[PDB]
């Protein structure tokens, strides 16, 4: 009964999050195994901004001067291999709260929860997805860099995004822990283009399969279409093209709820060109496009 | 930069979760120093619940077959000191986990996060608030029961909120800690208004207050009102009375943003009747009232 934007429980990362200082800048970083993991921008000194060099400082910048803290606990540095946008610090300790863990790249459309730190210290947590343009709409402020986004697969901690930049539309930019950017962004303060984001046509309708569950069904028409028709609505109202894997997805929804993908697909584009009314379905005035049909299942199965 | 229901970080309260069971009912208790704590209801055998007798029951019932489980870790029960609608197990151990920690009752509008658990087991953490009918706007199924809201106070765990039951309109109602309802809501199968929602007028001013900061601000015109007039535009769109109370809590914001309350009041009022016209504020097509003057704060300063 009823049907909210839900993170994973933040307990299994916090134990992980650590502050990272370096002259000028302290952020956050990831405390995994007996290595630490940060945004590698964390050695610029603004200037560097402008355009860096992250070759000529990673070597060239020393251990003692990483000042890595646990709480208090102050962590006893050793390692500095760089990986792409990261910098990764092996120390003298590992962690015992360190979960089982994987690092994961996702595609658009998947959502994770972000865990927002500030000093090493968790604030807050909220879901988002990888948006289509490789942007993500988040919530981050000065030292929110080397907060992580993850999501959790029954005991064992999938993480996905480490959190460096916010873009021109007050949207962000990160990377994976391997410290390769989502989308075509680099670390560094120049004109960077946001880039025209779509709506994720799959999530919107595995939200309408949770309304119908969560009762609200009124939106439903009497009408289909076709997945070739459909799409060519979709392209005017910036939705991604629906693909066989899009409908294979929405089947143990659609399974489930007994509607069919296609007719839902009408039930869909009727709103799309109609406008809204002002009515709300479950308590939005928006078609929301951030609920995977797999975020939708288990918060309908814990 | 961005703006997201955020909740608190789970992790303090993920270590104090537990399940019970008693004959045919398993549902979630919260282990605090050496007492566990959950609703009454679960020595209910399904027919008690048509009108129950938890006075005939409580006392007649024995510890031995009251199954706790803090993960596999089978607590080993003593206590049955029952306070209203919660059922209190002490325990032989204690928890090495239990937080810096506080039972709380909180007013209408207030805000809390909700860890929604099964088996003892959290699946996510989710914000909502308490409705003026005393309701939450909630996503919980069979098995969520012993659920609990909290808010943080920097190390300090507040709990306000333990949940009990499903009302008409697939709205929740639960307790606080010392088993008390919120709202005139008894645990039993009888036929409960819901209530009349009205929106929470401070908590909406506060939400466009977030906006202005993180740049969206369009809704903004050329008018103002009075706190009186304004009230009576409320009416009319299910709003809550405003109260100088109201007015000296949206200061912090309105004071750091320059614009007064009182042309937020006209700015809002002109919103509520005029229509939204299908754009939106802060990415949603609706006027948001689950964020308190507080929630906003705390989103902009860690
Ligand atoms: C990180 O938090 C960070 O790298 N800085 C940590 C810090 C900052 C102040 C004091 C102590 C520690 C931020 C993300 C923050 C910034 C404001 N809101 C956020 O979400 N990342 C950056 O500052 C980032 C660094 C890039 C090398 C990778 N960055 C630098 C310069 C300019 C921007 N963006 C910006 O203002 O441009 C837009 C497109 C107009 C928004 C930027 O993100
Ligand atoms: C709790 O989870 C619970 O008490 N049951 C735990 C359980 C259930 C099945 C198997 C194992 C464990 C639920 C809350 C659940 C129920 C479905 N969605 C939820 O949020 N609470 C109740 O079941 C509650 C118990 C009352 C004594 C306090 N309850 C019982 C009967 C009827 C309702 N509500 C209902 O269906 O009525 C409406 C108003 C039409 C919705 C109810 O909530």
């Amino acid at each position: 009964s009823g049907f909210r934007k839900m993170a994973f429980p933040s307990g299994k990362v916090e134990g992980c999050m650590v502050q990272v200082t370096c002259g000028t800048t302290t952020l956050n970083g990831l405390w995994l195994d007996d290595v630490v993991y940060c945004p590698r921008h964390v050695i610029c000194t603004s200037e560097d901004m402008l355009n860096p060099n992250y070759e000529d400082l990673l070597i060239r910048k020393s251990n003692h001067n990483f000042l890595v803290q646990a709480g208090n606990v102050q962590l006893r540095v050793i390692g500095h291999s760089m990986q792409n946008c990261v910098l990764k610090l092996k120390v003298d300790t590992a962690n015992p709260k360190t979960p089982k863990y994987k690092f994961v790249r996702i595609q658009p459309g998947q959502t994770f929860s972000v865990l927002a730190c500030y000093n090493g210290s968790p604030s807050g947590v909220y879901q988002c997805a990888m948006r289509p343009n490789f942007t993500i709409k988040g919530s981050f402020l000065n030292g929110s860099c080397g907060s992580v986004g993850f999501n959790i697969d029954y005991d064992c901690v999938s993480f996905c995004y480490m959190h460096h930049m916010v873009l021109p539309t007050g949207v962000h930019a990160g990377t994976d822990l391997e410290g390769n950017f989502y989308g075509p962004f680099v670390d560094r303060q120049t004109a960077q283009a946001a880039g025209t984001d779509t709506t994720i046509t799959v999530n919107v309708l595995a939200w309408l399969y949770a309304a119908v569950i969560n009762g609200d069904r009124w939106f439903l028409n009497r009408f289909t279409t076709t997945l070739n028709d459909f799409n060519l609505v979709a392209m005017k109202y910036n939705y991604e093209p629906l693909t066989q894997d899009h409908v294979d997805i929405l089947g143990p929804l659609s399974a489930q709820t007994g509607i069919a993908v296609l007719d839902m697909c009408a039930s869909l584009k009727e709103l799309l060109q109609n406008g809204m009314n002002g009515r709300t379905i479950l308590g939005s005035a928006l078609l929301e496009d951030e609920f995977t049909p797999f975020d939708v299942v288990r918060q309908c199965s814990g």
